[PDB]
């Protein structure tokens, strides 16, 4: 029992948050003082194992872990899921500068993962958590080492997960951001996407999305994993976007 392990008695589970399909997600308090977010249910726990080796400000942080009834105490993200955020009420008001900045922060969390020689493998809006001040953090490392509409073709087909398949997924994440959370490849079933993506099909520029940002998406979707940008490049590109790339940006109806 390593030094991440706590007494369950130190926890006060409080509010179901909290969907809810692989076990549960609760709000809580830890050691009476700390506002945390628990996570109920054996190796599951794989997520906790990897979040022991990772620590970055744009990755939701492991606090503590348990046995069942196995809990994973973690940083509390007050705004929940990004997917919900984007399609909920606080979604119609988000424009390009907010959304690009959200992109920037996810790229920063993913740039760290990249430095650390990890692969996330399940990178998408559902797996980004939002807090106050529009802070976005990469969550749900359950599948991380050392769904196909977000999965690079080579990884979906031959199980070839690399940082570069995360990049692909990032490109699809960018479309979720730019469309307020719409499912990628509108009106396409899983099999039609695989076959079409194999044939060279890529999603078009979202309405109101500048061509410079869709090009970035297309870079992330290059057939050739190794020809896709790094996260360090995407972080920097997104951070500087409004000066270096679209300094003539004017708001529109939706972006």
């Amino acid at each position: 029992k390593d030094a991440w392990e706590i007494p369950r008695e130190s926890l006060r589970l409080e509010v179901k948050l909290g969907q809810g399909c692989f076990g549960e997600v609760w709000m809580g308090t830890w050691n009476g003082t700390t506002r945390v977010a628990i996570k109920t249910l054996e190796a599951f726990l794989q997520e906790a194992q990897v979040m022991k080796k990772l620590r970055h400000e744009k990755l939701v942080q492991l606090y503590a872990v348990v046995s069942e009834p196995i809990y994973i105490v973690m940083e509390y993200m007050s705004k929940g899921c990004l997917l919900d955020f984007l399609k909920g009420e606080m979604g119609k008001y988000l424009r390009l500068p907010q959304l690009v900045d959200m992109a920037a922060q996810i790229a920063s969390g993913m740039a760290y993962v990249e430095r650390m020689n990890y692969v996330h493998r399940d990178l998408r809006a559902a797996n980004i958590l939002v807090g106050e001040n529009l802070v976005c953090k990469v969550a749900d490392f359950g599948l991380a080492r050392l769904p196909i509409k977000w999965t690079a073709p080579e990884a979906a087909l031959y199980g070839r997960f690399t940082i570069k398949s995360d990049v692909w997924s990032f490109g699809i994440l960018l479309t979720e951001l730019t469309t307020k959370g719409r499912v990628p490849y509108p009106g396409m079933v899983n099999r039609e996407v695989l076959d079409q993506v194999e044939r060279g099909y890529r999603m078009p520029c979202p309405p109101e999305c500048p061509e410079s940002l869709h090009d970035l998406m297309c870079q992330c979707w290059r057939k050739d994993p190794e020809e896709r940008p790094t996260f360090e490049y995407l972080q920097a590109f997104l951070e500087d976007y409004f000066t270096s790339t679209e300094p003539q940006y004017q708001p529109g109806e939706n972006l």
